[PDB]
């Protein structure tokens, strides 16, 4: 289930996901979807300098670094009751979590946590909370910040975890793969940046 993590229920940390955004939009509507940061860290979070304004443009398929709060129940960490997303005439549960959050959690996911569903049955404009995947391990004794990372394409475990500056094997085993060259494309990564 979702990311694991295994310090005291009750646990806030900061985490974040690496999100690719469906449509050209801008930080300032990024705050809106999410609200779990606010503008100025969403900026910094993406190294943008003070001065930069809500309408700085994110453009389709590019990816923005989301912060949030995350909350661990004993099992597994997400998103503390944030984001919170309103159901629209013609949306589905698995539509929402892939079309909208990238498939970084399920629709089942979104079942268990909004606790009406049992199964997928829903009415427009209600609420549903989004738990998005995070934890607030420690990575071998050290601090880290958790960040959910999609899969893309053509993509091995040693360059992703070259990037985010880390071990593979730290990659390798924080997310339970035996074999790195079955790694698929959309595969969801909890990465422990080393921050
Ligand atoms: C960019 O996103 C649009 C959907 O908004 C999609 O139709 C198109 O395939 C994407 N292009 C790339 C290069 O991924
Ligand atoms: C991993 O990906 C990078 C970037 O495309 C590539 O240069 C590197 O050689 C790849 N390693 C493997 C094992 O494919």
């Amino acid at each position: 289930a979702n990311f694991t993590c295994a310090v005291a229920s009750g646990t806030t940390c900061k985490s974040a996901i690496l999100y690719t955004s469906p449509n050209a939009t801008t930080y300032g509507n990024l705050v809106a979807r999410f609200n779990t940061t606010t503008l100025p860290d969403l900026l910094g979070a993406n190294g943008l300098p003070d001065g930069t304004l809500s309408s700085a443009p994110v453009a389709a398929n590019s990816t923005v670094k989301i912060p949030f709060r995350c909350r661990c129940n004993g099992d597994v960490g997400q998103s503390d009751r944030l984001p919170i997303y309103v159901v629209q005439p013609q949306d589905g549960l698995d539509a929402i979590a892939r079309n909208v959050f990238n498939a970084f959690v399920t629709y089942q996911e979104i079942a268990a946590a909004n606790n009406i569903p049992d199964p997928n049955k829903i009415n427009v404009s209600q609420t549903l909370w989004i738990p998005l995947p995070c934890s607030c391990d420690k990575e071998e004794g050290s601090n880290v910040m958790h960040l959910a990372y999609s899969v893309g394409k053509g993509e091995n475990t040693s360059a992703i975890a070259a990037k985010y500056g880390v071990t593979e094997s730290t990659l390798l085993t924080r997310n339970k793969i035996d074999d790195p060259t079955k790694l698929q494309m959309g595969q969801i990564l909890d990465v422990p940046l080393p921050v």
